[PDB]
């Protein structure tokens, strides 16, 4: 409990030294306590470029974009996606800067905050997300969200197996007011997340010491979705204002990721954001050892089906090799002390 007491989200400027090793800078961050706040900000060496130039994206096809329909009051939301006809990124730009759908003028991003949320649910934006593909150029090995080289690739290297947008990267491309609703990743895996360029995402997330408490709230508020599914929230529809939060005691933190700036999401820590504008981020997941646990643990939706699920005998298996047996039983009862590092941190 003494790294990060506080568990507020931090910021990191690895050297470019420090920035060849991914798997191994997660460690460090985790070191210094980063995950506590479950979300934390890795701004790259000025040096370091995933791409030359973004001006030759322009006939990106974003095969389906959503309109995203939000309804609901004091604070309580829930988000209605509308999938539109397919469209170029250029069409998708010209859209989003248009005067209809632009960003409103502000001087301070508290302002722009209480737009976004005073303005909700009007005017439904259109949210060019989970475009399967990379921006990065082929040859850069460092922090390459196409080829991040950490243990989750066990998933696709031994047993085969590809899941879009989780071991394999997605693109978003949003403009102002397009929104992300709370939610853990699949697994309650590590995501990671890039701005490749436009106007800033904003961001907010729950320590995962706390992620229950968020639990609770969102049950009680949406009854008859909790009837639904145990694990409604990995629909990602449910949208909580920072002022629900608040009033009911549960602890979070906000940031704003700039372009040319890196957020990594923790294992089981909610999160949730909007865009301010026109912009280009690109996402995956990721693991280390410390996920594992989480990942034998995770809660899944129910009500589906087709949702993503990922067999952990393999990662028990290869990492846990002496409670393997007692695991296939079901008498595997750990406890996750989300205060812990990753057992990878200890060098430090
Ligand atoms: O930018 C977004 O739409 C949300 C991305 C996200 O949830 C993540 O990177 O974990
Ligand atoms: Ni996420
Ligand atoms: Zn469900």
């Amino acid at each position: 409990e003494t790294l990060n007491p506080s568990a507020r989200i931090m910021t990191f400027y690895p050297t470019m030294e420090e920035f060849r090793n991914f798997s191994r800078y997660i460690a460090y961050i985790e070191s210094q306590g980063a995950h506590r706040a479950g979300l934390a900000k890795v701004v790259p060496p000025k040096e370091w470029k995933p791409r030359a130039s973004y001006d030759d994206i322009d006939d990106l096809v974003i095969p389906a974009p959503i309109q995203q329909l939000v309804t609901g009051q004091s604070g309580l939301f829930t988000q209605y996606n509308i999938q539109k006809k397919a469209m170029t990124v250029r069409e998708f730009r010209k859209i989003a800067n248009s005067d209809k759908y632009c960003t409103p003028r502000y001087s301070e991003f508290e302002e722009l905050e209480r737009k976004y949320w005073k303005n909700l649910t009007f005017n439904p934006p259109i949210y060019g997300a989970d475009v399967n593909g990379t921006l990065y150029e082929k040859h850069v090995d460092e922090w390459n969200i196409g080829r991040l080289r950490t243990i989750l690739d066990l998933v696709e290297k031994e047993s085969g197996i590809t899941i879009e947008g989780v071991n394999t990267p997605y693109l978003y491309f949003g403009m102002w007011k397009t929104s992300f609703a709370w939610h853990t990743e699949d697994m309650d895996l590590y995501s990671i997340n890039y701005l490749h360029f436009g106007e800033p995402k904003s961001w907010y997330s729950v320590p995962p010491e706390h992620g229950k408490r968020l639990e609770r709230l969102a049950k009680g508020f949406f009854p008859g979705s909790a009837q639904s599914c145990e694990a409604f929230l990995r629909h990602k529809m449910t949208l909580i204002s920072p002022l629900m939060l608040k009033k009911y005691g549960i602890p979070f933190d906000k940031v704003t990721q700039e372009a040319g700036e890196f957020m990594i999401t923790f294992p089981y820590g909610y999160h949730a954001g909007f865009n301010h504008g026109f912009n280009c981020a690109e996402s995956t997941n990721f693991a280390t050892r410390r996920w594992i646990e989480y990942g034998k643990q995770a809660v899944l939706c129910s009500c589906r089906k087709d949702m993503v699920k990922i067999s952990m005998d393999v990662f028990v298996r290869k990492f846990q090799p002496e409670r393997y047996k007692l695991w296939k039983a079901g008498k595997d009862n750990t406890v996750i002390d989300h205060t812990l590092p990753t057992p990878e941190a200890a060098e430090f």
